[PDB]
């Protein structure tokens, strides 16, 4: 009854190839959809809107991007 494994890739909607430009044009339009705007009747959109930062984070960068792939299954 655990959380699946998923990679950040999955959390910003960018692929395995993806560019660091492409992966901010995916976050921010992420982003707008776990609005403050939308949370109106979603009080937990805000947690999974904090999801996409702690992502974007690492494929912000290739190293940390690429770090995080070698330690993945």
């Amino acid at each position: 009854h655990m959380l699946a494994k998923e990679d950040y890739y999955q959390i910003l909607g960018v692929p395995r190839n993806a560019s660091q430009k492409e992966i901010k044009k995916a976050y921010y339009q992420l982003a707008k959809k776990y609005h403050p705007d939308t949370n109106k009747d979603d009080p937990k959109a805000k947690e999974k809107f904090s999801q996409l930062a702690e992502a974007y984070e690492v494929l912000s960068d290739e190293v940390k991007r690429k770090q995080y792939d070698a330690y993945g299954s």
